[PDB]
């Protein structure tokens, strides 16, 4: 019979409704999903809840909160058939793709998921979202870093956020020895081109202490491609994605200035692949490289 | 029968395979085409720039060139259809949006990926729609036509969606001046630093969009918000836009240390509509009174 590990990380899933607002209670999660006999179905697997203390806050959290989740994954990988991180739903895209990274040699489900609304509330997702998520990691197993969101599990180094109030893959089908690499902040700008953009706007982005850019362009202006192979050939790297909701970069002006396509990677996979591989003693020619292949399941290159 | 202009600003749509341009070879092509002269179609003009604007490497004085030229042509037809490059389209639809205050005939923005002689080519249903509805089923706004949708010009987001509204299908025209304005758009991430986020805000910056997490969240991180609030401090106008392909910002501490929210815009109509503001000589709240107003159809408040 197949075994769960749930980290309960962060998110209003397992909170409390005060008139102050949603507020953490110790062990709250686990005595609701006690009462609630949908989770202890013979179908189901079996699952035990892990507390971090404090809760991570999604809305502010690290790239030192994303270790600490793929250490907890490590640590318990051994004794359970996979797993499922519940965290805030503002960032879980975030975390789903640098878990994706971070967890090389990944053998068995890792879902993220989490609501707005704390599960036993009338118009909360938590109690489907968990179920669903509990049954996919035992039954239905992608060997990935996946979300589960919307009623869909999603490939979690393709998602990007899709409604305010919330998840879309806009460039992949939804789907329906372990290796821990490290990962610390990164600065790194994600600026948005627009038409006629200043050259005194875009060297502000490449200041100290940035490491490298990401470009949200278009579906050639002199200044802008200077002050971008000014940057490159001090070691900046220059990552294009042709910011639109859905499709690819076809890289040419911004090639010769310095800059690698991304092709179709979303916004949450080139920023957390930015942080992998900064995180990694390599140079910037080896982080342009590496940046340009497919290593996880995050980008199409034919 | 009614008269539309077409200004054939640029884009693919009017050149020859790759692609160059030809002057004169729209028209010549449009002669021979029988389902532009049905007696349903509208009688139409065609004015090639010279030279084209390529749509990638425009600026606001482009955005201006093409509000000079519907002004100088409003009174002598009934309707206009900007023929321009699919990439900068949406904004350039928006900016229009701004500048034509009390617009009382129909202007249609289109274009298209593969010339209009081409056999695989959307030019020819892109070109005979926009020409049919700036004639028959006006709309007196700034409209883009893609996708075989009629859009609202400053709802519409990269190939085109206007995620926040559903697609279309007192004064003379008075015309505003748009000119080019240092202005920032980042996206907050986990982590972000002060020293990243100080850099977005340095001279000559004057306003800042902002795309953070679902319905308006940022972090409560001290150092971002620090950086935020001494921007406000400096007059610089900071509007939060919630990251999610659709749906509205709803505010909390961004609200304190200055940022207001953009509501459900698109980051075509709050990055044309701060151009816009910066251009009209009003001050920091003035700008921040008028981002949260829907002054065109750009947003639901
Ligand atoms: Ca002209
Ligand atoms: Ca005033």
């Amino acid at each position: 019979k197949k075994s769960i590990y749930v980290a309960y990380t962060g998110g209003t899933i397992g909170m409390q409704r005060s008139d102050n607002g949603y507020i953490p209670v110790s062990g709250h999660l686990q005595r609701q999903l006690a009462l609630m006999p949908e989770f202890h179905d013979p179908e189901m697997p079996d699952f035990t809840i892990h507390e971090y203390a404090p809760l991570i806050d999604s809305s502010d959290m690290t790239p030192e909160d994303w270790q600490h989740i793929a250490n907890d994954i490590q640590q318990n990988y051994d004794l359970y058939d996979g797993f499922v991180i519940l965290h805030g739903t503002d960032t879980m895209a975030f975390t789903a793709s640098a878990l994706s990274f971070m967890l090389e040699n990944l053998a068995k489900p890792v879902i993220i998921t989490g609501s707005q609304i704390p599960l036993a509330e009338d118009a909360s997702d938590g109690q489907t979202n968990l179920l669903n998520a509990l049954y996919l990691a035992a039954n239905h197993p992608v060997n990935e870093v996946s979300l589960f969101f919307n009623n869909q599990l999603f490939r979690g180094n393709r998602t990007t956020k899709a409604h305010a109030d919330a998840f879309a893959s806009p460039n992949l089908s939804v789907l329906l020895p372990l290796i821990v690499h490290r990962i610390t902040p990164q600065p790194i700008g994600v600026v948005t081109i627009y038409p006629g953009i200043s050259g005194a706007v875009v060297r502000n982005f490449l200041l100290q202490p940035v490491k490298a850019l990401i470009l949200r362009s278009y579906g050639q202006k002199a200044e802008l491609l200077d002050e971008l192979k000014n940057a490159s050939d001090r070691g900046i790297v220059v990552v294009n994605l042709t910011q639109s909701i859905s499709g690819s970069v076809n890289m040419n002006a911004l090639a010769q200035a310095g800059v690698i396509s991304g092709f179709d990677m979303t916004v949450e996979a080139a920023l957390t692949k930015l942080h992998y591989l900064l995180s990694q003693s390599l140079s910037p020619n080896e982080i342009r490289q590496l940046m340009q292949q497919n290593l996880r399941g995050e980008l199409t290159d034919t």
